[PDB]
């Protein structure tokens, strides 16, 4: 189009720029691609393109790195096991300014540089929020001049890729490196050993960890590029080799695949420990090859281990790299010979944890064998740790044995376990949870005794996403029209956002936040059209709800409400209904059955209400198949309404609400996680929020909660689970939802019918909003003018000054 | 070197050219490798001339396939399980006219071109032989104009790395890709299905293949350039990858590691069938894909098949590729619907068979079971190739019943067979052997009523060697002494080095052979300083025997020799003897247990020889470890004698012997392979030729080989084979050798014996020249003259005109 290149937040396109730009492209398109213009293919062109934009991140990649190792500041090495970090080709073009010049280049080639983005793979190295977070904190930490180094595992296969057939979840392998992956640098000159199994022998100078198999840690390196400072820092991903040294020559050979096998596939588990020997493999195999660099980094700097936390942050997300606490000190200490009081000093002070659910089902609890078996010195060392925690309890609350077992790492039953969270909260100096209604939880109630133990160690730092991404990139036409008024310092200092609260009453900018609204409509319709032959009314409110299949996020709560909307037309078909397009996606984990019917059941909705000549095109419900970093881009601007309707005290923080909100659509929500703060920040007022708070939920518990209840007098309700039971929604197999049926009756931990009647009366008030589009539009402004607090940046200079002790720096290294 | 640099069949330093080179280098250590001075490695150093060198086959890779396109001339497609590559980074340089440029702006850059070369890993996707003159024939091909296409499988683990730990072979896995392989492109846009196991329905239009499994082939594309003439050709290697779709969702994703596997590692077996189903899958995994190739790129072309065996050849190196016959049919007749008749005359005119062996071990007999299960179509039209083919026996020789037994595809017994080579002989318009003697015995014995049938289809192409890698990269000192008198044409027309004949009195020419081999001795000396700081006398003369261990190329002969040289110096010290240092390198079958046997009775001999002080450095044997293509490179050129001492009648043809001859190694063998042909080159009376004919073979075999009779006969030889027995060569384990003792007295199919008394007479008179240094050369000069013949060059051209129907060119493609 010729109309998104006169967006001047997309930079200039520079006479000489956009030449050299086309020299390059086809000097790939011939020297690496081997191709000409006879067989190129699309997919070759994106491949030159990414090319010829990857060069352009190497001399500042280089001179970044060079920077740090002069300037000697403290490094930031921030483990994950997933880094959900999506496509990278517009993010690159974004953060160094070449977008315009690039389309222009392109288009002087005749290409359509969108057309070559949508040929890029995702990087889906996570499942959901946890693992998103980490790609939008990567992206702050360089956008803030810090020296942050990222640490994971390369999958060869992320996140499956989700298939819906006959209206069910299929699985298929997310085989994302099939074509290369142009962004990342193979090293595997700086390979490293990982040590597994064997014994522990105490003798000599002391213990010492023999008789291991050894796996390789094969690195790729990612630059990670801050936006337009001429930063760009490294994402570090660990590949599993065999080891150079050995049923014969060719099964030893085939045999390399068991330990290849570590770096293989992401657990698709959100919020579920499994407790897979693969899954604690992966986990070392990230913590020991990422230590070893540490160590050896520090060591090379401007052995005397005092000085170690002064140049040496560890941040744990999640309990996941929780074995980089004993892991330290097994270095510092059977390698590095300190006393263990001085190692244990050093690791507390280098390692801090960042909590991300209170569900118990989510918390890692390691058997004790399995650690033996696997990881027998770090057992030992999990022990010691033990021993002297609990006499730090002992001494401080004498004589209080409960509180001694309630704090214990270890955990009694008929499987002895470790309690990961519970080792990572006595091996850190810094203990934070991601929003402040569960920061305020994690010391009230589930960490309590440490909390009242060490005061000072417990912390907030409320989520965030980078505005980069899930702004200028994804709604540049949103962008544009801030930047007309605002100019675009607001790209890296978001609460400049506020500033848009002057114009509340502006006829242009009324007009405009709702004209580029009905673009990006237009444009997602456009997209299910032309992927999915799946016509939606662009006449209708887009109500999306797309994060992970769980029964804490409520999925089953927006059905009830989509089969009222369709049991409300079939009574009083003649009365007027804002038309909906209601949208839900999400995966589902594998083996996680409610989720797979809850799926079902929204396609089963989506069979009866899509086709019934009463409802025509009044009310639709789709399932959006692959929910992924890409497709959150697509969807997200075209939204109206945001669901985010977990039961209060379930979702941490979440993020996805934050996307919403910066991209102008209004949200539906309890006061649960982040949603309590943006409501705070935009006003209640502008939010529609809903149903039990933390302490109704509570009170529930405490009478206990009998769904028949609300059955029994709600008669609206009762329709729907009649039609779910008798087979309304599946006349081939009646029935067919009868697990959902008896979950819901019976064994439902997340409360769906306490909550039902506000929901439907809270929806109600948001068709009579939308009913008024200027008074719609003029409270999307409010929102979108109060998202800034919600920026990564923010997040990230609150862990620099806080807890890792650095100063962010928004400012430019030369050219 | 300044030295070198001066050696003009290297080409011209031009300045542009190495301003260009050194700039690109530069380039590529910066955008490619991500590195500056101070971390680069030599290893990084490598890889950017590797790089800048593959940049400049680019344009001429592309225009040669476009010229083929464009002139569609007949395609000939060379299928092979074996690429025995080697190093690529110096052949192209030689090849492009590029290595002086190179030279120089590397020791502009303050580096060392051949301390770079030294970090490539050999492409050691062959065995021996067979696999090596696959790869000489691509070479040649291009040099010759030929539109050729090699085809084979890109094995992950080539050939074993060969340890030697105590004095016994040690087998590692040869990870040639571990720091990537920058001279091949991935093409993973150009996959193809490849089909297993699954059901015939016999229905529709006919025969359906059905229920298959599928593993997808992904061809990865290596350039072949020719000598300076502009041409680059293809080899296309493919890898097996598991297909898009499919123990739960983590083992199915683990479980594409099965289907991978078929390209995961090179069978080690030289000259032996094992029958495992992996390697058939290999072998149709090749075939299949290939085939699929060849039939799209003919319907591209300028369906009717009547035209197929004008446009395409399918050369069978090997039985290997004989599923190639059966694969055609199947897409002729079931896919593209051609009558049986029509598409057999199509098959049998496009294929030939290329046999490289007579021992019956070798031969692939694979059984009918497995077939069935894993090819049950291939099957049902290997039975229906057999009846139709019968029935033309039957009617040739009319009631010949036993006629019928012996040329049927179907072996009985306990377990029924297919006999692959008599699916190729049935299938193929020409069957050739390898040696002058091997093709008259496949025409006179082994496949006398094949021959019979159809005398037309047996031929003879006798093997040969590139004079590129064999002389010019590998032995550039002789090269230039050659070209200062006869200029650089003989480079690729090699019976031009006959006009050396002219120099045999030349005191120059004398005086500059004897200097370059003695330079190659000093440099092949220092190697083993460097790499295993093992010493050689460089006062001795280099005993070469180097190729795989077999019984049938009786390194055992030379041990026995060796152990006549040392009892002989105890038994009178005084005499003088010429000094010898005996080198023998070749890697054993890991199942090969008499082959492992044979290599620690080569080490067990030195432990003793090399540390007696009678002995000193009188006589020392050596066993060079890790024997290859690039260790071929450095030992030939430093070799005074080639070893070439098989049981005649034994080796098909060899190319070593061929590789010694070219290089200024006088030969000690018996009338065996290509042996007799260099013999008839040069004149009998400038080889050392010894030992049964093969007659005399014939004639032991018809009365029975009794040892017996040759130990009771000879006292030198019951002095060595009572020391292996009593142990001698190993005291701490005096039983060790008992197997070869016992082996060599009652069960010698190559009798040993029978050629000790002649071998080790002719060993003196080796001696004896070698104590003339003047006539010794003399006798070199004859040699390299008439080395001609031995060119792959030669070689080509007869395939091409004799078997392909296509007429070389030596004629240079514009720039």
């Amino acid at each position: 189009q010729e109309k998104r290149k006169q967006i001047s937040v997309r930079g200039l396109a520079g006479v000489e720029n956009v030449t050299e730009l086309k020299k390059n492209f086809n000097r790939h398109l011939h020297f690496t691609l081997v191709k000409d213009r006879n067989v190129a293919t699309p997919r070759d062109y994106y491949f030159a393109l990414a090319h010829t934009v990857r060069d352009h991140l190497v001399g500042r990649w280089i001179r970044t790195q060079q920077h740090y190792y002069e300037k000697d500041p403290k490094r930031i090495y921030y483990l994950s096991l997933e880094f959900y970090m999506g496509r990278t080709l517009q993010n690159t073009m974004v953060n160094l300014a070449l977008e315009n010049a690039c389309d222009e280049a392109t288009y002087q080639l005749g290409l359509d540089m969108e057309e070559l983005e949508e040929i890029e793979e995702d990087a889906g190295l996570g499942n959901g929020g946890l693992g998103r977070l980490a790609a939008c904190f990567l992206d702050s930490m360089a956008t803030l001049g810090l020296a942050a180094y990222g640490y994971g595992i390369r999958y060869e296969f992320g996140i499956f890729n989700q298939k819906i057939c006959g209206g069910w979840q299929m699985e298929e392998a997310d085989d994302w490196l099939r074509y290369g992956n142009p962004w990342e640098k193979a090293r595997p000159e700086f390979t490293l050993p990982v040590h597994f199994y064997g014994r522990v022998e105490h003798t000599s100078q002391g213990a010492k960890w023999v008789d291991t198999q050894v796996v390789l840690a094969m690195p790729y390196d990612t630059p990670v590029p801050g936006y337009r400072n001429n930063v760009v820092n490294t994402m570090r991903l660990w590949s599993a080799k065999a080891p150079n040294d050995f049923g014969g020559y060719i099964q030893a050979v085939l045999d390399r695949n068991l330990a290849e096998n570590i770096s293989r596939v992401l657990y698709p588990n959100d919020n579920f420990f499994e407790g897979k020997e693969l899954r604690l493999k992966q986990e070392y195999f990230v913590v020991a090859a990422t230590l070893q660099d540490i160590i050896r980094r520090f060591k090379s700097s401007k052995t005397n281990f005092d000085a170690f936390p002064d140049k040496v942050a560890i941040q744990l997300n999640d309990t996941h790299p929780s074995l980089a606490i004993p892991e330290l000190m097994r270095v510092l200490v059977d390698l590095e010979r300190l006393d263990w009081d001085k190692a244990w000093e050093v690791t507390v002070k280098t390692c801090a944890y960042t909590n991300h659910t209170v569900i118990p089902e989510a918390l890692e609890r390691w058997p004790v064998h399995l650690l033996e078996t696997l990881l027998p010195r770090h057992l030992q060392i999990i022990y010691e740790i033990n021993q002297r925690f609990l006499n730090r309890v002992a001494a401080a609350f004498p004589g209080d044995v409960d509180r001694l077992r309630r704090m214990s790492l270890v955990e009694e039953g008929a499987v002895k376990r470790i309690n990961m969270a519970h080792l990572c909260i006595a091996g850190s100096h810094a203990v934070n949870g991601v929003a402040r209604i569960h920061s305020e939880i994690l010391k009230k109630t589930i960490f309590k005794d440490f909390y009242e133990l060490e005061p000072h160690k417990f912390q907030n730092k409320t989520n965030g996403i980078t505005p980069r991404r899930w702004l200028v990139l994804c709604n540049p036409g949103l962008a544009e029209i801030i930047a007309e008024r605002i100019g675009e310092e607001y790209i890296s200092d978001l609460d400049q956002l506020r500033k848009l609260l002057s114009y509340v009453d502006d006829e242009a900018f009324i007009r405009d936040v709702a004209k580029v609204k009905q673009e990006n409509k237009l444009k997602f319709a456009a997209y299910l059209e032309r992927e999915y032959k799946v016509h939606i009314n662009p006449n209708s409110l887009f109500d999306v709800q797309v994060k992970r299949i769980h029964e804490y996020k409520r999925q089953l709560l927006n059905c009830l409400h989509v089969i009222t909307l369709y049991n409300r037309i079939k009574k009083e078909p003649n009365k007027f209904v804002v038309p909906r397009t209601v949208m839900i996606g999400g995966k589902a984990a594998p083996g996680y059955h409610m989720a797979k019917m809850i799926i079902k059941l929204i396609t089963a909705i989506g069979d009866v209400v899509n086709h019934d000549p009463v409802v025509g095109d009044r009310l639709r419900v789709i399932f959006l198949e692959n929910y992924r970093v890409s497709l959150a881009e697509k969807v997200i601007p075209a939204a109206d309404l945001s669901e985010q309707i977990s039961t209060a005290g379930t979702e941490a923080s979440g993020t996805g609400n934050m996307k919403f909100m910066l991209n102008g659509a209004l949200t539906i929500g309890t006061m649960d996680g982040a949603n309590v703060e943006m409501a705070e920040e935009a006003g209640e007022e502008n939010f529609f929020i809903f149903g039990m708070r933390v302490e109704d939920v509570d009170r529930l518990d405490q009478r206990g909660y009998n769904a028949q209840e609300y059955y029994d007098r709600i008669p609206e309700l009762r329709q729907i689970i009649e039609q779910l039971s008798s087979g309304f929604f599946s006349p081939k197999q009646p029935d067919l939802f009868k697990d959902i049926v008896n979950m819901l009756m019976h064994h439902d931990r997340f409360k769906v019918f306490a909550d039902y009647e506000e929901y439907v009366k809270c929806q109600e008030r948001v068709s009579a909003l939308y009913k008024n589009p200027r008074e719609w539009t003029r409270m999307v402004i409010r929102n979108i003018a109060t998202s800034g607090k919600f920026s990564s940046d923010r997040t990230i200079a609150q862990y620099a000054r806080e807890i890792w002790g650095v100063e962010p720096s928004r400012q430019r290294l030369p050219a």
